């Protein structure tokens, strides 16, 4: 009787988990006939259109949220919030890489390090918004970090100065508040574009798959759900609910950093997180803390291991490193995995035999990744208690 | 007697016309000498001093226009004059097309709708302030129509926000003005720059050239100040003497969106025009409104049909069209003639005979796509004439 | 006795002498060994992260500074500031050419002006930002001339409007201030950075680099010092020793436009001279003013003319002219030195002989073209004193 009112309510993300059902079956219809390189790339363009509309919100995103998310906090309840979150982000990615560990067991390095090191500090911020730096020597591609790392800074600075600092701070609040008025217009094209865009990629190692998959359903399901229970008291798939459409946009993107603007859409209107909170955490979040990436950097490492055969303190080490270090942009999962290949000793050319399956346990680490920002934020809204009700009664 | 204040008053406006009538006769004199490719740009350089001057211009003119020209009218109120805008520039672009196909009678393309879609969605903001899609894969120089785009929907944004929007648009209303002081300076120095942008193109088929001159001339000289007498029931000739200055600068660049500073100018100040109509319809008019390029796209695809040889309906849909996608860019009109010919059925290498003395038809085209958008708006302004009254007694 | 509270006091200036002092010994122990391209790099990186670091804030210090250091001053009173600036550093790069070449008599080029012309009126703002013109066409590196040259004018603009400027006026001022605190962080890192900076450089024609030396001590220690005390009638050395800081990173980076932001918090903090009056005297004389330069361009032209052997007056004219063409970049003093060559009739071919002991003449030439700046500062500051009481006295 009372599905009716369940169909006119959830009438958006319910089409965009009719996306994904009558996405898969699309692509599985459409593959055996002639795969054109050219004709794919066709093929999935509403699916590509999606990804520019995502893609354009990142920058006046990252940017204001962390300018204003910084500036509107105390100096040291600004420390005690990012505080909170650290302690969140390493623990959690430590988690996962336990899991990981234990779940495969029972189933131009130093270049990278600094190329990091020069993304953390740009040496020109109107490039860092559509260039990062790949040493061979600036590639294209926004540098989300040395952006997320600056706006802290500048935060931290409009924060220090008095009421000439406010003006600044109204203007990047108004910018924020604009462009997530914009990923309401994004959300209803949605539905279309998850279609495509995993149909292509579905038109486009056995034990292997399984024990990512499996390992992400024990960390995603079992694990994250039990944290926020164990500290906010409060029912987890009900705030899994209200974020389902930035998850269900994760699978379709495989880039948590594309599908911020609906995390954040999703945390701060279907779920009642604070703008305060999420304009620090979910920024943060999506380019630093990586659960399913760093339960995948794992497995990965120790499958290619149980080929090629103490050591796996290196390995949970390097592999929680690589989680901080991978960007929240798909494929960089493989890419990360050259540290803790290097670490161990293993050669590096055997990511060529998992990057065939990489792309569908991409899609679904994505989904981890976000989840625990999306349960990061909840939980550290309801740590940070006192630091919120001393800001609200102030303005009194 | 009375030709001492005309001197005196017009002296900017007689300068810029000497600045063509000398400028023909240097290149005329100068043409026979060695033509030398690196000699020629040398030559041409005051020219193209002018062209960077209002190219610099553009992108802080089109994006402070339309976010402010959106957010300072009422919802319904910025539909209404955008309805107003896009009913006359589809029956501009209509009759020009008409008119164009009875006197032509008397005397990869998949690829361009996919990166015209992909253009209306920009990737990255701070990229398309100086970058275009075009699949081969981002070529050089601004995405205008991404920009334009964009701007509406944040117009639109701030306008939906209240008093928090209000800070943003007064950024961005001060940020017009100050832009528009610069173009005064630019004014100052477009005859010296006219007289070398035209000498250096005369310096560098018989009825075709004639059918689209003799064309331009019905359309733009006959038929659209008609319209404006029809509807304003003020004399034309007197309006095209106010943005003279704009047709003028429109012939040297021979391209509609560098001239579009300029034709703000003429608007604002030399006719009586309001800034919440010229904000929207200028902007939008430079790069979807060309009468000019229309008239032109059905007489060049009909004249290579006279020489290779009932579907002309076909060829005014997508000449209108081709109208639309092309750019307020010089020789844009050749590039975008590949959909008018793959339409119909004739072959796209036919372009290469038109090529030679297309230059100096870009010219007056562009002239044409200017004055449309000039009366345009004059008759959108007369015709939202109470939206003008509320917004002007609402502040009282 | 009171050396102890010198030690307390002067913490971070002493720091950066122990960098140079340190760092030349550090290079000297290292030399030996295999001096590999890529392993120089690597050694030099922590060096290279300062220079990241002190490249950022260049851009939103030279536009923020212009626009608010022209808006914030009367109509004439800008001109008079900027006439007191011009007159300055035209006499100084005089004093400069005539000691220089009076020691040395002791001891594709027309693309050049069209390129700096091109440069001087940007076509794209955004593309500015990070890109400068050099015809073959656009290359990277900020374009620090074009970005200087339209704040100025923006600057004016915001001056020429009234209350409607004061909110872009109070945005680029709060802007100023922000990035000036990221300056006091980049200000800890820097005895670090200089260490590494020259330790790696030091691991990388005998009356020449003395020539050139021994010219600058005259010109940097007597000649300039003096103008201070002909002006001021205050202790040049005391003055030296606030913006000693700016100097010996001046030495370290061998960029004036670099060193620009630690000459700012030197001026504006260490020494008690006026915002209103750094944020035009440093931006512009980073870029024209270049006395050290200057000096260099005579002595070079003239060293290779006593190898390769009246008309000293165009070398005069010339090493002016390149003085003020030259960028605030590191060895663009070998590059202008075409200029001043062609001029005289001398082959350019004969940089290629002076190239090998360019670097280090080229950390010292920066260290006087900063100096001209610092002291600039001082000189227009005490002459500009009844136009900072009148707008001081304005808002009381
Ligand atoms: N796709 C992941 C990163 C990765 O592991 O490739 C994300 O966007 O968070
Ligand atoms: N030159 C025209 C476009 C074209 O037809 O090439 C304009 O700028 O409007
Ligand atoms: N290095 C000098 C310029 C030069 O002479 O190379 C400066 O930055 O001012
Ligand atoms: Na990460
Ligand atoms: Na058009
Ligand atoms: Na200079």
């Amino acid at each position: 009787e009372d599905v009716k009112s369940f169909l006119r309510r959830n009438a958006l993300l319910l089409l965009t988990v009719l996306a994904v059902i009558l996405g898969v079956v699309l692509g599985f219809l459409l593959r055996p006939y002639p795969l054109s390189p050219r004709e794919v790339k066709y093929f999935a363009f509403p699916g590509e259109l999606l990804m520019r509309m995502l893609k354009m919100l990142i920058l006046p995103l990252i940017v204001s949220s962390l300018i204003t998310g910084l500036a509107s906090l105390d100096a040291k309840a600004s420390g005690r919030l990012g505080m909170r979150a650290v302690v969140y982000y390493m623990s959690t990615t430590i988690i996962a890489v336990v899991l990981g560990i234990i779940l495969v067991l029972i189933i131009e390095v130093l270049d990278c390090f600094l190329d990091l090191a020069r993304n953390i500090f740009p040496s020109n911020l109107v490039s860092a918004a559509f260039r990062s730096y790949s040493t061979t020597q600036e590639v294209e591609g926004m540098n989300i970090l040395g952006l997320v790392v600056f706006s802290i800074v500048f935060g931290i600075a409009l924060g220090k100065m008095g009421e000439q600092g406010q003006l600044l701070v109204d203007f990047f609040n108004s910018l924020n508040e604009a462009t997530m008025k914009l990923v309401a217009i994004i959300m209803w094209y949605a539905p279309l574009g998850i279609l495509f865009l995993i149909a292509g990629k579905i038109v486009e190692l056995g034990m292997y798959m399984v024990t990512v998959i499996v390992g992400l359903v024990i960390h995603g399901l079992i694990v994250l759900p039990l944290i926020y229970f164990l500290i906010t008291r409060k029912n987890p798939f009900v705030f899994i609910a209200g974020i389902l459409q930035a998850l269900i946009t994760a699978l379709g993107t495989s880039s948590s950093s594309a599908t911020l603007p609906i995390t954040f859409k999703c945390l701060e209107e279907n779920n009642g997180v604070d703008k305060r909170i999420t304009r620090f955490v979910l920024p943060v979040g999506a380019t630093i803390n990586m659960d399913g990436t760093a339960l995948y950097e794992a497995v990965a490492a120790i499958f290619i291991a149980q080929v090629n055969n103490g050591q796996i303190i290196t390995i949970s080490i390097t592999a929680t490193a690589a989680s901080i270090g991978a960007a929240g942009i798909p494929q960089a999962g493989l890419v990360t995995m050259v540290i803790v290949l290097t670490a161990v000793g293993l050669p590096t050319d055997d990511i060529t035999l998992i990057i065939a399956v990489d792309w569908l346990l991409d899609r679904f680490r994505t989904m981890v990744n976000v989840l625990g920002d999306a349960l990061g934020a909840g939980i550290v809204e309801h740590l940070s208690r006192k630091e919120l009700e001393k800001q609200d009664a102030e303005l009194g």
